């Protein structure tokens, strides 16, 4: 894999869980967290820094360009397919 991740980190899991979920109207920050914690229960540590880092990793995802957050945290996460305007 090109630029392969060392492991399935938050950024990686949040990414893949999104398409793996039903189209719907995207994937809620709620449902995404529910999916990853449930599915990756025997893989994701979920020791203590899950709740905080989950959202923090989502912040990386929105900056990434792949994830879009129209209404931000109080908004259902949606897949983006257009890079945000780069300020010269």
């Amino acid at each position: 894999k090109a630029s392969s991740p060392s492991s399935l980190t938050y950024k990686e899991m949040i990414l893949k869980s999104m398409p793996q979920l039903n189209d719907g109207k995207g994937s809620s920050r709620i449902v995404l967290k529910k999916y990853v914690k449930d599915t990756f229960s025997s893989k994701l540590k979920t020791s203590s820094n899950f709740d905080y880092l989950f959202n923090s990793a989502i912040k990386k995802c929105v900056e990434n360009g792949e994830l879009v957050q129209p209404k931000g945290p109080s908004g259902i996460i949606k897949l983006n397919k257009k890079k945000v305007k780069l300020s010269t």
